[PDB]
């Protein structure tokens, strides 16, 4: 009854009033490619590592099952499809989101969305969390806060799914295309701090062909980040 | 993202752009009670005796998985929950649907919806096909044809699900209450005929405490019909 017009992403949608985690459900259940798992609320939503992702009613919490028959080296770009998709959807609602490497979307430096990609077996799970009308943690933001009014959650869903389907189908054909859309919508040319053991700072110059964040340290040394947390305003 | 607020029916919803049959999928798959299976269109929709049920995109084609904890005697009444639910939803849209015992809803005697219940043991599948914006076969009608304009399919879905959840919840507590709702909404006081070998005709007077159709033959004889493979028609 939704009448979705997408080719793959959205072929099937499994909606839950409540769930532990759409990503977890997607990983442990046999689902065909393109199936979307979405829930009004998540009780065990999660980000990277052991981080909880607040998922109260009002937001858009979903996961998409993908089976990318592309080289293994390109698989790390799936996160970007999710981030760009969000950026495009926000633009449709007159919101300017900017990507924060490697999986976040910010509006005036406030996190409005996060992406989490996991690969159980040869099946890839693209998880996306976007704040729409829900309450958010301090420092974060939502579409409702940015627009000052309730936004039809289903409208955001249709919009995001439409963008993701187009981005995914193109990615399967022209896998390097997503990098340039990321570069044009990512926060660059600024000093950032890369946390974790062996923490360092430098200018986030760009992302390379593997999607690695290229950092120029003050010494001139160039480092390529594959994973980790980026901090824009750390002081 | 649908924000359904029902207690049982609609706790989960699996949406299909296309499916063979929501009833077949619902009967075959391992699904929790209350799960709704809905599709834009069915390639193999069916009614009783595997009769073809036209299911083009534009109509409401769905099945609900149920595991009613009530006496075996009451199970045959589940079909009535579907019929009454449809009638109530049509009334909300100002369409006067009337029940044709025991599984169809008519508007000015044209079929606008059909109900099909299938169940093996504890698992019961309640299937409902309702013509909304789709083209229909001869002898049928649709919400769009009755109202004169495209009808929001999602609104019809939300309405039907809300009604079905309430009716089902009450059925679990008082399995007999559904019979009164059927009586007040079914076509009675007119002549009908039971076709085939041993055929007979008479006035459809009412339904008894077992949901049987009470027919008074011209001779005054009273017959109680139990729905099965019997084909009944209005004269
Ligand atoms: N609702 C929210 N909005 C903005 N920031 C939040 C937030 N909830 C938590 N945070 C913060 O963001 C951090 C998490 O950041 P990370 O970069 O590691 O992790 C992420 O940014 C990924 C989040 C992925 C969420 C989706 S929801 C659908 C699917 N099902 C799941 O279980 N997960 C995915 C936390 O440590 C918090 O400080
Ligand atoms: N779209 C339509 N609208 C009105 N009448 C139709 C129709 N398509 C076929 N018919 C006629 O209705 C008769 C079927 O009547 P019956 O009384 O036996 O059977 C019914 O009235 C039950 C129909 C149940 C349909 C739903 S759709 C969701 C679920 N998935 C399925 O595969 N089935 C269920 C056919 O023999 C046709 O003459």
């Amino acid at each position: 009854m939704l009448g979705l017009k997408t080719s793959i992403i959205g072929r099937r949608v499994i909606y839950f009033q409540e769930i532990t985690s759409t990503n977890e459900f997607a990983k442990t259940s046999y689902l065909e490619e393109g199936t979307v798992i979405v829930a009004d609320k998540q009780t065990m939503g999660h980000g990277r590592l052991n981080r909880k992702w607040e998922s109260p009613e009002g937001g858009l919490w979903l996961s998409i099952v993908l089976s990318p028959k592309v080289p293994q080296k390109d698989l790390p770009k799936i996160v970007f499809l999710g981030a760009v998709g969000v950026v495009e959807t926000l633009k449709e609602f007159s919101i300017d989101g900017r990507i924060k490497w490697p999986n976040a979307v910010l509006v005036n430096y406030k996190k409005i969305a996060g992406v989490l990609v996991e690969g159980k077996g040869d099946k890839i799970v693209l998880g996306i969390g976007l704040n729409v009308n829900n309450k958010v943690p301090n420092g974060a933001t939502s579409m409702k806060l940015e627009l000052g009014s309730e936004v039809p959650l289903l409208s955001v869903f249709r919009s995001l799914i439409t963008n993701l389907d187009r981005l995914y189908l193109n990615f399967l054909k022209n896998p390097m295309d997503i990098l340039n859309l990321v570069r044009d919508n990512m926060i660059l040319g600024v000093r950032v701090k890369i946390l974790g053991d062996g923490s360092f700072e430098g200018i986030a110059e760009d992302i390379d062909d593997f999607g690695r964040l290229i950092i120029r340290l003050d010494s001139g040394e160039v480092k390529k980040v594959i994973y980790g947390d980026v901090s824009l305003r750390f002081l």
